[PDB]
């Protein structure tokens, strides 16, 4: 059992959980020490400018079950207000309870209240979650292309 | 490609890598913040008792590739000096270069210098690592039995 509330006071815990989770997806042979510093840098960098909102899912003991990180910004193609989701993460043992879906609905509701015209997010092309988002009304508009150098 | 040296100077980096690695095997529904605090507590209490030795594998940029943590203690059945291996860990992208194998040889060599009569360690029962140790002269002497309450 859980509630979804503002997560401003949980940013440190969110940062640490994100660091733990994200490491398994890194494709370059960097040291964990190098990863930690870069993760810290990027996280603060993204957090430093703009209108951010965190929602957290908490249990009865106020422990962190998951979060969504939203940023209100301008669309680089449409030049309208949008809500960009940086991530949605759920603790491994709490997955299957519908918490991620609930956090997304909450984000979508907050976005509309703030006057956003779209929710926008990045999904890895190999990730089976693409279908999960499509079922929830998300459509791929663009590709992130990469070349190694 | 890599060297094996004393790892006293790398304890903080070892601790963080072990924190990252160990979290995958936690079978109880605890928060990551809870895990982190308990991991720190336990690491410190083990490090406080006995004679400890660390070896690290370092690449050309002096990045941590892996480590072994050795404790010289007494055997609870035979009452002879032994070296207990708390940990041997190699980073995911450095696996398959015999680094783990080399770290264990160094540990065995150091244990012998200290007058240990055995190397002892714990391996999880359905872990494929069981055969890896068996190949190197290790034999199962006892079982860690557990009952949930």
């Amino acid at each position: 059992e859980y509630t979804i509330v503002d997560g401003e006071e949980y940013i440190e815990e969110i940062k640490k959980l994100d660091r733990e989770i994200s490491y398994s997806f890194v494709r370059f042979p960097i040291s964990y020490e190098e990863y930690e510093e870069r993760h810290e840098e990027l996280f603060e960098s993204l957090l430093s400018q703009g209108e951010h909102k965190f929602f957290v899912a908490l249990n009865e003991r106020s422990e962190l079950l998951g979060h969504v990180w939203i940023c209100i910004t301008l669309d680089t193609v449409d030049y309208v207000k949008i809500a960009y989701i940086y991530d949605i993460e759920v603790v491994k043992w709490a997955r299957g309870l519908g918490i991620g879906s609930a956090l997304l609905r909450k984000a979508e509701e907050w976005a509309k209240e703030r006057g956003a015209k779209k929710i926008v997010l990045r999904v890895e092309i190999d990730n089976p979650a693409v279908k999960w988002y499509e079922e929830r009304g998300y459509k791929a508009r663009a590709l992130i292309m990469e070349k190694p150098i």
